[PDB]
C-alpha cells in the first residue's frame, strides 16, 4: 500500500499522510504517519470533546453573547445568530458541522486560561496521551503557519488515536460520547473526502480541515455494514505550490479507497 500512496503523491503533486489503527483482525495502515501536518479545522472535534469533558451537560445551555467584532474568520452560523448569541451546545454544533470559525474561538475561550484557550486545549490533548499535537493560534491564524512551522500541527498517527479514544474509547462518558458522535454524524462537509472512498453501505462520520499550501485533511470513524468500526486519518498538503496551492479533495478520496479495499 506504500507504493499506491507514493503514486498518489506524484499524481497529485502533494504530500500524503495516512494512519489507520490496528484492530483484532486488521493490521494498522501507515504512511508518513509521524510526519507533522497542520490541524486546520480538524481540531474542532477534540475541542468539543474538551468542552464536554470539563463541564456537566447543563453547561451546553449556557448562552454566549458576542459582537460583530468577534467574527474574524469563516463563520456561516455565528453570522446568523449575532443578535441572540449562541449556546455552548450550538457552538459545538456549528464547530463540527459547519466548521464555524467564531464558534471554535468562543469554545476555546470557554476552556479558559492563556492563549485564548489554546494552552488548555493542548493540555487536554496531553491528558489524552497525545504528546505530539499542539494548538497555538485561534482562527483564522492557525491555518496560515508556513511549511516547517510546528505551531498548530498534529500527525495522522496522533490525531487518529485521539479520535479513537473519544468516539470508540471511554475518554468521555457515554452521554457526552453520543453528543460528540451525533454531531460528527450530521456533518456534510466531508462528502468528497473519506466518505467518497468508502462503499455507500458503510457508515462514515468525520471532521474535515482545509488551509493554505494545498492543505486538505479528514479524520473519520467508519463502520462496516456488519458494525465493525475503524478510525481513518488522512492529511495532505502541497507546499511546493506555495500559499495559493489548490487543495485536492480527490487525493483524500482515492487514499480512502485504498484503505477501504484493505479493510473490506
Ligand atoms: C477549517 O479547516 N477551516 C474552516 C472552514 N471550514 O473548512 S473545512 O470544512 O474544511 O473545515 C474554512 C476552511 C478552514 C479555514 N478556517 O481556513
Ligand atoms: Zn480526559
Ligand atoms: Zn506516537
Amino acid at each position: 500500500l506504500a507504493d499506491r500512496f507514493a503514486e498518489l503523491e506524484r499524481r497529485y503533486d502533494a504530500r500524503l499522510g495516512v494512519y489507520v489503527p490496528a484492530t483484532g483482525t486488521t493490521a494498522a495502515i501507515e504512511y508518513r504517519a509521524d510526519e507533522r501536518f497542520a490541524f486546520c479545522s480538524t481540531f474542532k472535534a477534540p475541542l468539543v470533546a474538551a468542552v464536554l469533558h470539563q463541564n456537566p451537560l447543563t453547561h451546553l445551555d449556557k448562552l454566549i453573547t458576542y459582537t460583530s467584532d468577534d467574527i474574524r474568520s469563516r463563520s456561516p452560523v455565528a453570522q446568523q445568530h449575532v443578535q441572540t448569541g449562541m449556546t455552548i451546545g450550538q457552538l459545538c454544533d456549528a464547530a463540527i458541522r459547519y466548521s464555524d470559525g467564531t464558534a471554535a474561538n468562543l469554545l476555546l475561550a470557554d476552556l479558559g486560561g492563556p492563549g485564548g484557550g489554546t494552552a488548555a486545549f493542548t493540555g487536554y490533548l496531553r491528558s489524552l496521551g497525545d504528546t505530539v499535537s499542539r494548538l497555538d493560534a485561534e482562527e483564522p491564524e492557525l491555518n496560515r503557519d508556513p511549511p516547517g512551522d510546528e505551531r498548530d500541527t498534529t500527525t495522522p498517527h496522533a490525531i487518529a488515536l485521539v479520535l479513537q479514544q473519544l468516539v470508540l474509547g471511554n475518554a468521555l462518558p457515554p452521554d457526552k460520547r453520543a453528543l460528540l458522535t451525533d454531531w460528527m454524524a450530521r456533518n456534510t462537509t466531508g462528502a468528497k473526502r473519506i466518505r467518497a472512498g468508502f462503499p455507500a453501505d458503510w457508515k462514515v462520520i468525520d471532521k474535515t480541515g482545509t488551509g493554505d499550501y494545498g492543505r486538505a485533511n479528514d479524520i473519520a470513524v467508519v463502520w462496516s455494514p456488519t458494525g465493525v468500526p475503524y478510525v481513518v486519518a488522512v492529511m495532505s498538503d502541497r507546499a511546493g505550490g506555495g500559499y495559493d496551492a489548490e487543495p485536492r479533495e480527490a487525493l483524500l478520496a482515492e487514499a480512502a479507497t485504498c484503505v477501504a479495499g484493505v479493510l473490506a
